[PDB]
DNA sequence: AGACTTGTACTGGAACTCACGTGAACGAATGTTT
């Protein structure tokens, strides 16, 4: 997703912006799944866009 | 916005075919030897 947007039309509060699969995870079980903790660390990490680090060469 | 599906056009390689070259083999004539 592009970053993490506020919402009211979910529980967590949050909704992300342009979302698309990459891949459905044969190899992760469900209790391995995201939580809201992880979820808010990445949306105060870099003022909820999901690019932060830089590209490198 | 983004991602996949469908339609059009193009280019390179596979396959097939013909032309040309090279290699080996041979019957008959001629020359040489006995």
């Amino acid at each position: 997703a592009a970053e993490i947007v506020p919402s009211d039309m979910y529980k967590t509060g949050c909704t992300l912006r342009f979302p698309r699969i990459e891949k459905i995870r044969d190899d992760k079980e469900w209790h391995e799944c995201m939580t809201l903790d992880d979820l808010e660390q990445l949306r105060g990490k870099a003022s909820g866009k999901l690019a932060s680090k830089h590209l490198y060469i």
